[PDB]
């Protein structure tokens, strides 16, 4: 005998398992047991992972709730699960987006030269470098310190927060909410601060002050800095390590952008449809019964969306392991999600990562692994894959 399929399947981000095409098409959605215990659904088709996302009777505020199955211990407080929500009924939603957009002036010009900085120094220093702590971390972290209007010196000891912020654990973390009460009480000193005029809290600093926000509560307002640098830094950085993996593998589309890079943005979204960086489905609580596939989720059940599931999908994405940089539905793939909780920063990391690995094939146009590609050390029990280091040479 044997137990329930356990997952998450597979910490490592450099291939896919073998058992989400044969899930996908065996049983596209099917009953897993996840780290705490709980049971859930794991969906793994395109048209199913569409069919939940879009529904919003598969609710994200509600996988907060007590008693409810669960992935894994929250990290934030119980009502920061809807935090864009909360941001939205504060009618803070087109701000909030505005002040995260890549085009801002003068922004991607210090992106550009914030990694060819970074990258001057690692080869100043010499081969081997660590791309993730050394480049593509620092570099998400400088981007989000810029998009927020915050102090770049400031940026260092918020991301630190973050190795324990994304954990994915069975238990609560006491460290996550020392790190949260403390990452909070810096944000609510910097809109109190009249040297913090630029940015996302700049703008918000603003707001707190403008009769018309006098109902929005500071605990919001310090909210919307912390967990905008976090799920920003996290996932700009994680994406962009693990594209560079891609990248460095594979040599051909390496040459590929570095003599055409007017292709960096469609190689880029290729990157971004067969990313594993999400180490867990994304999870939604049924509030009714609700039939997906061959099967009618209960109310109050689990459900995870399955990102590579969708991403790798055959059906939709013909030879879903290859890169190919013509596709005719080259942005329906889920790296961002789908629906009511598309990601709000999808323009802002798009950008990120086309100007590191433009500047990184400027730099180092011979860049590959200085390891073999099984010595890589994949962070386990944590929302995101990625290498504890990423060395190179060049
Ligand atoms: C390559 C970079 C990124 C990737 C792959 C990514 C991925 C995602 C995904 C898949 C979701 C949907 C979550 C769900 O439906 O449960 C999401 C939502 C979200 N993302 Fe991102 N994201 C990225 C960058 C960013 C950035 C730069 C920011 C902010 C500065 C950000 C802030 C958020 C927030 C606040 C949400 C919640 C939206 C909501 O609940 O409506 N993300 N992201
Ligand atoms: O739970 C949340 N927490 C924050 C994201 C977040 C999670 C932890 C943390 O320490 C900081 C931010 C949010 O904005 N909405 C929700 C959903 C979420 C989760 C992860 C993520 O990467 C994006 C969204
Ligand atoms: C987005 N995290």
């Amino acid at each position: 005998a044997t137990v329930l399929l356990e997952v998450p399947f597979s910490a490592r981000g450099d291939r896919i398992p073998d058992a989400v095409a044969e899930l996908r098409t065996r049983e596209p959605i099917r009953k897993v047991r996840t780290i705490t215990g709980a049971e859930a659904w794991l969906v793994s088709s395109y048209a199913l992972c569409t069919q939940v996302l879009e529904d919003r009777r598969f609710s994200m505020k509600e996988t907060a709730a007590a008693g409810a199955p669960r992935l894994n211990a929250l990290t934030v407080p119980p009502e920061v699960v809807n935090n864009m929500g909360n941001i939205a009924d504060a009618g803070l939603r087109k701000a909030v987006m505005k002040a995260i957009t890549p085009k801002a002036p003068g922004l991607e010009q210090f992106l550009r030269d914030t990694a060819n900085s970074l990258l001057d120094n690692l080869i100043t220093e010499g081969a081997p470098a660590d791309l993730r702590n050394d480049f593509a971390d620092p570099l998400a972290t400088a981007l989000h310190c810029k998009v927020l209007g915050i102090p770049q010196e400031d940026g260092p000891k918020l991301f630190r927060s973050l190795s324990i912020a994304f954990m994915s654990s069975a238990d609560p973390i006491p460290a996550a909410k020392i790190n949260w009460d403390r990452d909070i009480e810096y944000m609510a000193g910097i809109l109190e601060n009249p040297n913090i005029t630029t940015g996302l809290m700049g703008e918000l600093s603003r707001l707190r002050k403008d009769p018309a926000y006098s109902h929005v509560s500071d605990e919001l307002f310090a909210t919307i800095g912390v967990t905008f640098f976090g799920a920003g830094v996290i996932s700009t950085g994680s994406f962009l390590t693990t594209a560079l993996i891609s990248l460095i593998q594979r040599p051909q589309l390496r040459n590929l952008l570095h003599e055409k890079p007017e292709l960096i943005p469609a190689g880029v979204e290729e990157l971004l449809r067969i990313n594993l960086s999400f180490a867990d489905g994304l999870p939604r609580l049924a509030t009714a019964d609700i039939q997906v596939g061959d099967v009618l989720v209960r109310k109050g059940e689990l459900v995870l969306v399955l990102l590579e599931g969708a991403n790798f999908d055959p059906e939709h994405f013909p030879n879903p392991g290859s890169i190919e940089l013509d596709r005719p539905n080259p942005t329906s793939h889920l790296a961002f999600g789908r629906g009511q909780h598309f990601c709000p920063g999808s323009a802002l990391g798009r950008r990120h990562a086309q100007i590191g690995i433009e500047a990184l094939l400027k730099k180092m146009p011979g860049v590959d692994l200085a390891v073999p590609i099984d010595q890589l050390v994949w962070r386990t029990r944590f929302q995101r894959r990625i290498p504890e280091r990423l060395p190179v040479l060049w």
